[PDB]
Parts: structure tokens; C-alpha cells; sequence
């Protein structure tokens, strides 16, 4: 086989605190003894994922993450298993979820909204260029590294579209109610443009402090999405409002940035992004949130 480092094993690490608990996974900070490097190790119990029919999501996460090579994504460095567990060695995003910052500060100023929006747009341009739909983009899945650059995660519900068939639509029903696109609800398929709908909701949330479609329960949220039933608060940055209006469009072929709208060029050219230097965002110093 191709030359590669020795496969790792649990005894190669000292495990420390739990960083997160999921319904079928747990993430633990670990130090690799031989290097002193720190990883976030996602651990899944084989019996549990077998019983709860989660193996396809686990295999999907490994397959999609292994294809990514870009600074705005959590990195999958290695995987291994033992008799009871599967292990993913991921980069550790020390500053946690973007959602945490929205909640603490209430909403972002225009400079920070623009910067973080531009990072997300650049990450989506990369993903869509590889024919990958995220399908569950939301602030909880946009992590922040030590330098406050984004690290998008949660690829177990992502989809690699088939280049051989020029596949544009994916059929699995996945996502989170507040960010799900109208085409997934009504046509039961998603496309790359479904991520641009989620982007619109995220920009709105950064400025307004709440996602645009919101209610106590999921069904009520769905009813608002399909009617495009939302409003802006009064002081919303005007160019950001124009951008959100060009993303939160019911017809998935009419969202700025989608292929039918001639792609990322026109989206990056939107007036909200006038000052952005798109070429090397990950090398730029992020603006301070407070
Ligand atoms: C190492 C974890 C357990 C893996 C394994 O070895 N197994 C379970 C299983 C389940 C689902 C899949 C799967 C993966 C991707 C896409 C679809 C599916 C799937 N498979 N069925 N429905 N969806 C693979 C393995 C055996 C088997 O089922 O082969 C059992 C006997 C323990
Ligand atoms: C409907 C597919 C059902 C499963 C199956 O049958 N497949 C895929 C697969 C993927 C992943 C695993 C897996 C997941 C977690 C941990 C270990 C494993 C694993 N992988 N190998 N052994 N265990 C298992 C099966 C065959 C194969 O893998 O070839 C298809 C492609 C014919
Ligand atoms: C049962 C191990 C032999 C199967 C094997 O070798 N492969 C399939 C594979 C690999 C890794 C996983 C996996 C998924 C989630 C978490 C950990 C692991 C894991 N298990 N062991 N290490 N990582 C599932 C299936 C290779 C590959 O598809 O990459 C082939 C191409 C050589």
C-alpha cells in the first residue's frame, strides 16, 4: 500500500476533558504522547451506532472529510478503531461555536459580519467546487480556531454529488429546521443552492441575533419558510439586507452564488463585500468582536 504513518491506537494518547457530547458520539481532548500534539478525538461506540442505524453517517463523515484540504474546515488527520469503538482524530477548534459568540454579544457589527460572511462564502465556494453539499450549515457547525478563523464541521450529513451523472440534486432528508431550504421541504431534494439559503439565514442571524425563521416547534418553522415569512429589524445594515434578500429566495435557481446565477463571481462582487480581499482571508487578522 501507499507509504503512510503507522496507524494510531488509543494507547498513543493521553485523554483529557470531554469537549462535546452527541447523541451517538463523544469528543475528547487528547494529547499524542510521541509529539505532544493535541487533537479533538471523536469517539463512537460500535454497538450503539450499529443499533441506532448510524453507521452510514459515520462512514459518510469519514469519506467527505478525507476529501477536504482547505483552511476553513475542521481537519480529519487520522482514524482508527479498537474492539468497541471508532475514533476520528480532528483538529481542535479552541474557540468553539460561532453560535456562542452570537449569543454572548447579541449581534455582530458590520465589519465582523462582513469578515465572517466572507470566510463562509469562501469555504462554500471550495466545497461546491468539489461538488459537495454540506446540507446542515448553521452557526453551531461553524467553529472558530485559536486565531478566530472559521472551521466548518459536521460532514456526516454532507453529500458528494456524482460527477459521472452530473448530479445536481441529493435525496436524503437531512438538516436543521431553522436553516432547511424550501426545496428540501417541498421537493424532498437539496442542491448546492440549499447551502446558499442557509448562508442567508446565517448572515441574518449575525446581524439580527436570531435566525429569520423561528418558532417553538419545527412544523411552524416549515410553514414560515415555504411562505418566505420573515422580516428585518429596523437597523439592519442596508447592504447586508440586500444580500440576504438575494439569498433567501424560494426558487433555488435564483439565489446569488448558485450555478444558474453564474456562480461565486457575482456573489463575491456584491456591494456588501466591496472592501473584502478574497484571495488570502485565512492569513488576514480577523476583526475583534468587541
Ligand atoms: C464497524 C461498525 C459496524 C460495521 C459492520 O461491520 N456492520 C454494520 C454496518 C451497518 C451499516 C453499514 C453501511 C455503511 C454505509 C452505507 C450503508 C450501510 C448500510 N448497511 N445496511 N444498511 N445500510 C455498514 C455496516 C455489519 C454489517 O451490516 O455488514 C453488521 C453485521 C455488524
Ligand atoms: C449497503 C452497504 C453496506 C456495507 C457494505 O457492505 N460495504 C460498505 C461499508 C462501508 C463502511 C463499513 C465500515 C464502517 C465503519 C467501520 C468499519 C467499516 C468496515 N469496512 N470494511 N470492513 N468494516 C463497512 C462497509 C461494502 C464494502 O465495504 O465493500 C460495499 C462497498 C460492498
Ligand atoms: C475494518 C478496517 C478495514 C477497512 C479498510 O481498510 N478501509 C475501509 C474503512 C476504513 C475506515 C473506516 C472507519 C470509519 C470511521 C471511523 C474509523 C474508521 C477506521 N477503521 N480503521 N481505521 N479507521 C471504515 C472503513 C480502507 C478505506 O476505505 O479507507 C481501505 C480503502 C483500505
Amino acid at each position: 500500500p501507499p507509504p503512510q504513518p503507522r496507524k494510531k491506537r488509543p494507547e498513543d494518547f493521553k485523554f483529557g476533558k470531554i469537549l462535546g457530547e452527541g447523541s451517538f458520539s463523544t469528543v475528547v481532548l487528547a494529547r499524542e504522547l510521541a509529539t505532544s500534539r493535541e487533537y479533538a478525538i471523536k469517539i463512537l461506540e460500535k454497538r450503539h451506532i450499529i443499533k441506532e442505524n448510524k453507521v452510514p453517517y459515520v462512514t459518510r463523515e469519514r469519506d467527505v472529510m478525507s476529501r477536504l484540504d482547505h483552511p476553513f474546515f475542521v481537519k480529519l488527520y487520522f482514524t482508527f478503531q479498537d474492539d468497541e469503538k471508532l475514533y476520528f482524530g480532528l483538529s481542535y477548534a479552541k474557540n468553539g461555536e460561532l453560535l456562542k459568540y452570537i449569543r454572548k454579544i447579541g449581534s455582530f457589527d458590520e465589519t465582523c459580519t462582513r469578515f465572517y460572511t466572507a470566510e463562509i462564502v469562501s469555504a462554500l465556494e471550495y466545497l461546491h467546487g468539489k461538488g459537495i453539499i454540506h446540507r446542515d450549515l448553521k452557526p453551531e457547525n461553524i467553529l472558530l480556531n485559536e486565531d478566530m478563523h472559521i472551521q466548518i464541521t459536521d460532514f456526516g450529513t454532507a453529500k458528494v454529488l456524482s460527477p459521472e451523472s452530473k448530479q445536481a440534486r441529493a435525496n436524503s432528508f437531512v438538516g436543521t429546521a431553522q436553516y432547511v431550504s424550501p426545496e428540501l421541504l417541498t421537493e424532498k431534494s437539496a442542491c448546492k443552492s440549499s447551502d446558499l439559503w442557509a448562508l442567508g439565514c446565517i448572515i441574518y442571524q449575525l446581524v439580527a441575533g436570531l435566525p429569520p425563521f423561528r418558532a417553538g416547534n419545527e412544523g411552524l418553522i416549515f410553514a414560515k419558510i415555504i411562505k418566505l415569512e420573515y422580516d428585518f429589524p429596523e437597523k439592519f445594515f442596508p447592504k447586508a439586507r440586500d444580500l440576504v434578500e438575494k439569498l433567501l429566495v424560494l426558487d433555488a435557481t435564483k439565489r446569488l452564488g448558485c450555478e444558474e446565477m453564474e456562480g461565486y463571481g457575482p456573489l463575491k462582487a456584491h456591494p456588501f463585500f466591496e472592501s473584502v480581499t478574497w484571495e488570502n482571508l485565512h492569513q488576514q487578522t480577523p476583526p475583534k468582536l468587541t
